[PDB]
């Protein structure tokens, strides 16, 4: 009936985080999604994501029932250069397992153009592509990287971000808390998304954290994940 | 279309701000909503209401809209003893205009037994009564003094807290994010909640905060309001 995990740090080697591409894990006990630099000299198109290596039930079948979870993880994006715009975020998603990879950077490595993926993903744009509005903001993916809903907000460079993703079955709200509190800001999106069906192929979806720097050079950023917990709850 | 109004502390006398009972403002520009002490002698069941001076409007009959609003305020809660237990709590509210007020104690001066009130509260109970759950906690309060919807939170004694109080009009979410920055915790509560049908008497309502200390000896504690703004957003 219910399943959680918890990172008060990353270890090294652990059975339970399952990395893919640029995403490695410091010495420092940080989850380094996306590399700024690899062999002595810089790069960009990288593309980080890590993923928990259980799939996480959202709803039975039988019973018919979704589940509701909660997600709390902090993590720090640096910008170091003003120009070229750095590039291009980071995010939370769930996908169906044996689920293919997204494109590169404005996709965030969890979409992918032709309308064949099926994903959910709570953005953190950096980037302000074709189809973003004015950045950085947090936006509710809903099987398309056109957020259903949006909140700009103002990056802390450097600093250590919290956030929080519940989301409760019963009315099916799904809510997105940002909050830096070593500056005193908080920000608060949510919408209505209804999990059972938006993943009706798979009761069961993969978790993880992504992020992705730019196409061009030096449009990119750090993205580090420094905790990172989960807990979601079936109930019947 | 749109009302606001921000306090980033509190000037005695202000034209804007109706106060009520116990509820006076400090000299450190500060709004206390209930006195601990009054001229040297310690008291209790203790009554502090504020509100703003003009009406704010939350739906048009005509077009059919209801409003979409967002508030936010910093306050400071600090119990002195450990027995007898502290109360009762702290409120954002939102009634009708020239309508009765509510009793003293556990009703945090909002709300009255016999159905007869029309109200609307984010409650911050700090003390648990016969239909309240473990405390302190959050709670959604839709015309009764029974959350429809709760969640409880460890108070930081002394504390300052970040209260953020959003309504979406078009998904009728209602969200409430209690962040204590000083210690880094963050609380996220989010009902479903029909303004337009739980206010159908009157498209203008009267915003303001409350608080309210116990019925016995030192079953007391301070409610400080150190600021807040708000600010509606009526479409049509
Ligand atoms: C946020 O991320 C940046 C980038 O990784 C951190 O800055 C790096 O700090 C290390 C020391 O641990 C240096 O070796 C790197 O040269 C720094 N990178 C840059 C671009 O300056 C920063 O320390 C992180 N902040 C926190 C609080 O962890
Ligand atoms: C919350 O308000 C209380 C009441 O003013 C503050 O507690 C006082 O703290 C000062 C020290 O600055 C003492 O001199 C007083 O004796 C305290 N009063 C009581 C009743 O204990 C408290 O510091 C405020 N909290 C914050 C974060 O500012
Ligand atoms: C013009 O857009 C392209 O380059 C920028 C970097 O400049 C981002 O990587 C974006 O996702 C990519 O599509
Ligand atoms: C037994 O309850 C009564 O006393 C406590 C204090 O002990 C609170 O004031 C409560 O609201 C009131 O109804
Ligand atoms: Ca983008
Ligand atoms: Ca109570
Ligand atoms: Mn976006
Ligand atoms: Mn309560």
């Amino acid at each position: 009936e219910t399943q959680s995990f918890n990172f008060d740090h990353f270890e090294e080697n652990s059975k339970e985080l399952n990395l893919q591409r640029q995403a490695s894990i410091k010495s420092n006990g940080v989850l380094e999604l996306t590399k700024l630099t690899k062999n002595g000299v810089p790069v960009w198109k990288s593309t980080g994501r890590a993923l928990y290596a259980e799939p996480i039930k959202i709803w039975d079948s039988t019973t018919g029932n979704v589940a509701s979870f909660e997600t709390r993880f902090s993590f720090n994006i640096t910008q170091p250069y003003a120009y070229p715009e750095p590039a291009d975020g980071l995010t939370f998603f769930m996908v169906p397992p044996n689920s293919p990879q997204g494109e590169d950077g404005g996709n965030l490595g969890v979409f992918k153009p032709p309308e064949g993926d099926n994903a959910f993903a709570v953005e953190f744009d950096t980037f302000q592509n074709t189809w973003d509005p004015q950045v950085p903001h947090i936006g509710i993916d809903v099987n398309s990287i056109v957020s259903s809903k949006t909140l700009h907000f103002q990056l802390e460079n450097g600093g250590v971000a919290n956030v929080v993703i519940k989301y409760d079955s019963p009315t099916k709200i799904l809510n997105v808390v940002l909050a830096f509190h070593s500056v005193g800001t908080v920000y608060t999106l949510s919408n209505i998304v209804d999990l059972k069906q938006e993943f009706p192929n798979s009761e069961w979806v993969n978790v993880g954290l992504s992020a992705t720097t730019g196409y061009q050079k030096n449009a990119v950023e750090t993205h580090e994940i420094i905790s990172w917990s989960f807990t979601s709850s079936l109930q019947e």
